[PDB]
């Protein structure tokens, strides 16, 4: 297809040759913040452009039109145009943010002058951009802190000189994830897994929630999912995205800004709460009951429990009240439970976790894994290749849960039932050891699991790959939910 992979690489290498002393953790903020700054301009300078034509278009069905005949000179017509531009409504109406004189990219490349730092300029631009668009307050990672050499910054600005930057932002974000040696869904979830979960979830309409979002990869994924299914579905993708509202939370201060920066580039409306904050200690969405819940939280989280959490409603399952002792030495099930509590009665949730999840008895996980099942909340379990490109140092699996296993909207009454799949062999060798999925692998798994929702009997089982269990057989397998048990 395209240059994007090549273009990632061409900008990436040029951005590497300029990385000097900076720890990835700090450099990324210079690069990504810079990318953001090019986006906001382009979109704006493009919207100024497209308005420069609509004012001048002589057509009655056009409402933007400034009649030249109403004026007495060219220059006097230009002045009216220029003032009409200064009407903020035209930028908010298509989701363009006001970029002041100062912040504008095209202006900054040329401002070489002399000392009269260039780092001052960017930072000041961000500043200038923020006061102009309250919706964007706090979000811009300032880059004075990270004390890079001006000529590297200059050279950086030269190297970046509309549809694309989204891809060209999430690559860097991914690649700065790798090169920082910072692992976990709070830092980065690769496209594969995030496209799988989303594809299995099918977030068409409703409130979408991630309670530990990281850079918000799932929300990008969610948004794209709508786009690529538009045709076959025969809706208008632009209008379909209005049927989803985005809720999220993330406790890491800079990651929260990385996420908000990402949603803007993707032109996605977002609620990420008042501020970055712990989900357990300060749930930002205390009354959200979301339709889709999707997350890749930090695995085996220690240090998360506090006395003030005992007798949190989140530890009490409510299915047609069960009170669970929460796993104080590992947040894995706490997350799930938090997600569940925030799950509509018609909802579907999916999360990535460590395989231990499926068979460990530590941390009150046997009891919890028993109750979740006994109550028919678990809908599907996937095992993922240990080798899989997962950004996790500990190998992973997906849990899928519903509150509503009833026969509805295409799907059949599958109460008591659980679809196990083993994806251990699927995918291709990313490097010497890693594995990744192409959308064909994804597709299989998407398509398999939906069908089990739509029609399934012992014939559809597929030795080594999938199997359908009910409450009974899992009670014999002692609530161990590892797909390996159930087929081969």
């Amino acid at each position: 297809q395209q240059f994007l992979n090549d273009l990632d690489n061409q900008l990436w290498r040029a951005a590497d040759k300029l990385r000097s002393n900076l720890d990835a953790a700090n450099y990324k903020h210079v690069v990504l913040g810079l990318i953001f700054l090019k986006y906001v301009s382009d979109a704006f300078e493009e919207r100024q452009q497209e308005l420069t034509e609509l004012f001048q278009k002589d057509d009655d069905d056009n409402i933007y039109y400034l009649p030249r005949e109403d004026y007495d000179s060219d220059e006097a017509y230009q002045q009216a145009i220029a003032e009409e531009l200064e009407i903020g409504d035209y930028y908010t109406e298509k989701n363009v943010f006001w970029v002041p004189k100062t912040a504008r990219w095209n202006k900054l490349r040329d401002v070489i002058t002399l000392p009269t730092s260039v780092s001052w300029l960017i930072d000041n631009a961000f500043d200038d951009i923020e006061k102009a668009n309250p919706k964007l307050k706090g979000i811009l990672n300032r880059i004075s802190q990270y004390q890079l050499d001006a000529d590297k910054l200059i050279g950086l600005i030269n190297e970046f000189s509309k549809d694309i930057l989204g891809h060209v932002y999430e690559y860097f974000l991914g690649q700065f994830a790798l090169a920082e040696g910072k692992q976990g869904g709070q830092y980065y979830t690769p496209k594969s897994i995030v496209t799988l979960i989303v594809e299995m979830l099918e977030p068409y309409k409703g409130r979408v929630y991630d309670p530990a979002m990281g850079s918000g990869g799932f929300f990008v994924s969610s948004d794209k999912f709508i786009e690529k299914h538009a045709n076959v579905k025969h809706y208008n993708a632009s209008e379909q995205k209005k049927q989803i509202s985005v809720y999220g939370q993330e406790s890491n201060p800079t990651t929260w800004k990385l996420a908000a920066m990402n949603m803007v580039i993707r032109g996605i409306d977002f609620n990420f709460g008042k501020k970055n904050a712990d989900s357990f200690l300060d749930d930002q969405h205390p009354d959200l009951r979301a339709d889709f819940v999707m997350t890749n939280p930090p695995f085996n989280m220690k240090d998360w429990w506090h006395e003030k959490l005992a007798d949190d409603p989140r530890w009490t399952i409510n299915t047609n009240k069960r009170i669970l002792t929460p796993p104080t030495g590992n947040a894995n099930f706490a997350w799930m439970l938090h997600m569940l509590y925030h799950l509509a009665p018609t909802g579907s949730m999916a999360l990535l976790l460590a395989n231990g999840s499926m068979s460990s008895n530590t941390n009150n996980e046997g009891e919890i894994r028993k109750t979740l099942v006994e109550q028919d909340l678990v809908e599907c379990m996937v095992a993922l290749p240990g080798q899989l490109f997962t950004n996790t140092q500990i190998p992973a699996c997906i849990w899928f849960l519903t509150k509503d296993k009833n026969a509805k909207n295409g799907k059949r009454d599958r109460r008591g039932q659980v679809l196990f799949i083993d994806a251990r062999k699927l995918g291709y060798m990313k490097d010497r050891v890693l594995r990744d999925f192409k959308d064909e692998d994804i597709q299989k798994l998407a398509d398999t699991f939906h069908n089990w929702q739509q029609e399934w009997s012992e014939e559809n089982n597929q030795a080594g790959f999938c199997f359908s269990a009910d409450l009974a057989l899992i009670r014999k397998n002692d609530f161990v939910l590892t797909p390996g048990r159930y087929v081969g």
